[PDB]
């Protein structure tokens, strides 16, 4: 009656697509008639289902079911436990998978203005995640997704946090997962996050596409490498913040077009009211793309 309603006992395993931040993703076939023609939906749960794991979850949930983009992910539904109520949250299947392994696996077929085409939908995604006080914290090509060869979507929400009423940022006071070489040097300095350190982590997302995700050439390598590979725990940590306020930055990805580079580090700028907003990046992309095109 309520199709966003969903049984879990129908729910049948296909397969794992991805674990990691305490969470789980599966392929699964919501087949309640039990002749295998139901339809294939992805199914996030958690790993570990403490209360705190629990309540963060069902924020999570809301969030992503407040949005309705072209470039997001679709909200289908959720799962409810009997009793201690834990939860599973219900959405399209995109088939193609992550953008990260698309391009590791196909990169001979993308040219640049497929890739710029994917940079103005994750921008135009962002912007509108902006429009509703959200702050993603975890852009990375691992959490973009292809539907087909023509649309991308951002693919997850387990880091968006909801600006306060009265403020431009929020600040995590007990960090857990922390992707430190997306992050803003204000984040790895104040754990502060704002549209504006997503600015500077789509830059980096611009660095992973224009580097076909050559493993060699990876942020955390080449961060790495640049504070020296002796580095370890939170020594990694001091040592980055250093690099980045000397302007120590990720280099220009082999073959990547000036105007493309450019771009990449007008957002890694140290000064966080000088980092260009989305809907200019939207723009400016766009016009890229058709001075291609
Ligand atoms: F960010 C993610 C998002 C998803 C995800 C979210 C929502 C819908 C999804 N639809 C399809 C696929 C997907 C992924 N791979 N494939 C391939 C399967 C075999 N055929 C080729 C395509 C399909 N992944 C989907 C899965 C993940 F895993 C992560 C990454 N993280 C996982 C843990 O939680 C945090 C995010």
């Amino acid at each position: 009656s309520d199709p966003t309603q969903f049984e879990e006992r129908h729910l049948k395993f296909l397969q794992q697509l991805g674990k990691g931040n305490f969470g789980s993703v599966e392929m699964c076939r919501y087949d309640p008639l039990q002749d295998n023609t139901g339809e294939v939906v992805a199914v996030k749960k958690l790993q570990h289902s403490t209360e705190e794991h629990l309540r963060d979850f069902e924020r999570e949930i809301e969030i992503l079911k407040s949005l309705q983009h072209d470039n997001i992910v679709k909200y289908k539904g959720v799962c409810y436990s009997a009793g201690r109520r834990n939860l599973k949250l219900i959405m399209e299947y995109l088939p193609y998978g992550s953008l990260r392994d698309y391009l590791q696996k196909h990169k001979e077929r993308i040219d640049h203005i497929k890739l710029l085409q994917y940079t103005s939908q994750i921008c135009k995604g962002m912007e509108y995640l902006g429009t509703k006080r959200y702050i993603h914290r975890d852009l990375a090509t691992r959490n973009i997704l292809v539907e087909n060869e023509n649309r991308v979507k951002i693919g997850d929400f387990g880091l968006t946090k909801v600006l306060p009423q009265d403020k431009e940022y929020y600040k995590v006071k007990e960090p857990g997962e922390s992707p430190i070489f997306w992050y803003a040097p204000e984040s790895l300095t104040e754990s502060k996050f704002s549209v504006a350190s997503d600015v500077w982590s789509f830059g980096v997302v611009l660095y992973e596409l224009f580097t076909y995700i050559e493993k060699s050439k990876s942020p955390p390598a080449e961060f790495m490498r640049m504070i020296g590979n002796d580095k370890q725990g939170q020594m990694i940590v001091f040592h980055l913040i250093e690099l980045l306020k000397n302007n120590g930055r990720l280099p220009r990805p082999d073959g990547c077009p000036d105007e493309i580079y450019m771009i990449m580090t007008e957002c890694w700028n140290n000064n966080v009211n000088q980092r260009p907003s989305f809907r200019d990046l939207a723009l400016r992309v766009d016009q890229i793309r058709d001075n291609m095109a």
